[PDB]
């Protein structure tokens, strides 16, 4: 298994100020942190086929930095940075305000709290931040597996799922922000030379990859579900082993192909639930067949 | 009520080496394939792929719609939509010639399949001769899964109860599905009868309302099985069943088809643990649900 962590670039509904704050995390399975800095209850990934068709767009034209000998937060953003800027993924004058913004105080559920929760925020041209227009809502995540405040069996069998990170793993942090002056979505995806642990991180699990997803903010899109699609693509075996090994962009998409390609989609069915998601098991037991390929 | 729907696919049988539709699975809300020795398998939950949806999306995008189309003849609906796919610009007028004849093979069914001996996967050549996919083929998963029951076990003729759910006053659907390799890109007609009419291409005489008519050559990300069984779910499933029955255009299909869209769950690849699968698979499987008939005057009937 491995520990991946999703963090969103958000204004704190106390001081109004933008940092980065913890969403969801995974160790396979995943859990969702509530309004009250309080954890969900760990589940399956389930995507939204959207999230996947987006996913796929933006790793095919994705930022690719493999083996980046860098071991700092900073390190790499300055680099990711120079990166997506001669792909002309982003624009030379979007470079300050961007970094400026990844090297924000990256909190977490112990602080959200404290904070008196947080609110989602678009980084403007002046490093300001601002309500997005488009309409806000919270997930089907937090909708779904955060009504608790305390595990309804037990208070902290949330926290049960860090009891399964493996004694020798390295993490994933996926970064989500939005940001008007940014032209499109952009996928920035870093495998460090060697693991380094980042105060960005909830725990000290050294970090190997980071994928950086940003984006203005478009009708069409959801960057809370491209965070989760990508978690969820990380925690995959398969995937993070080719991830490992993979010395170009076309072998992670290769992967990303096989990723799709062993997903099963359950339309929307009137038949009863249990029965309706135990028929997946012999289906998925094939698919998870084919992927060990 | 529950549409009852039929796929078929241009086929080769391998004795004579003819070319001609045999019908690969049937639904009525539940699916079931005939395996390759004419014998049904058990009814299932339909289960799509990634790419059987994004390819069906695009493709309706871009499809050629004949809503309230007055004709009452497969040879009647083929020469109507071949004029539209033309005029679309779906198809070239020297692609017709060839289409028309194609779609007016004999459209053959489990039964004949035995007499057959079987068939093989066949593409429609520019002078309409079958021949072999350019690309090597392979066992769907669901003829995997599912049809290797064909013996009469502990159950005789267990799959033919799928029949008996078909409502007293349904009407049918027809989703034809074949590889032309002379057409330069994949194309989807939708058709809906003014009229109900009963055609002799399906299995049983319920009288069909629509059409889907899915042509193409062989592409990559493209299995047209798959694109198949994805237009024959979509029917299937009632809200989107009750929007083709009240569109008056393309985009009311296609909006129908974007909330199936937003209230299916994709399950990725991982080990499977029942008791981990539930946990997602059955509140989120809930709220989609409800989602999707949220503006439907449809009611969920488990």
């Amino acid at each position: 298994k491995v520990y991946v962590e999703l963090q969103e670039l958000v204004m704190d509904e106390k001081n109004q100020e933008l940092r980065w704050m913890e969403a969801a995390r995974w160790v396979q399975l995943e859990e969702n942190l509530g309004e009250n800095g309080a954890w969900g209850r760990p589940h399956l990934s389930h995507l939204t086929f959207w999230s996947l068709l987006e996913l796929r767009r933006v790793f095919t034209k994705g930022t690719v930095l493999l083996d980046l000998q860098e071991t700092s937060l900073a390190g790499v953003a300055n680099q990711l940075l120079d990166r997506f800027i001669f792909e002309d993924q982003i624009r030379p004058q979007d470079r300050e305000e961007l970094l400026r913004a990844l090297l924000l105080k990256h909190s977490h559920a112990g602080e959200l709290e404290a904070l008196g929760g947080v609110k989602p925020a678009v980084l403007t041209r002046s490093g300001d931040p601002s309500q997005p227009l488009l309409p806000q809502h919270s997930s089907l995540e937090t909708q779904l597996f955060c009504e608790q405040g305390d595990g309804g069996t037990e208070g902290h069998s949330p926290s049960g799922i860090l009891e399964k990170i493996p004694p020798d793993s390295e993490a994933t942090l996926v970064l989500v922000g939005r940001a008007d002056f940014l032209e499109q979505p952009v996928l920035g995806f870093v495998r460090l030379q060697e693991a380094a642990e980042l105060e960005a991180v909830e725990l000290p699990v050294p970090i190997r990859f980071l994928f950086v997803l940003l984006g203005p903010e478009a009708p069409h899109i959801d960057y809370t579900q491209l965070g989760r699609a990508a978690a969820t693509l990380m925690s995959e075996r398969v995937f993070r082993i080719d991830a490992y090994m993979a010395q170009s962009r076309g072998e992670l998409l290769h992967s990303l192909e096989g990723f799709l390609d062993c997903s099963l989609v359950l339309p929307p069915t009137d038949a009863p639930s249990e029965q309706a998601l135990l028929s997946l098991v012999p289906v998925q037991r094939e698919l998870l067949r084919r992927r060990y390929q």
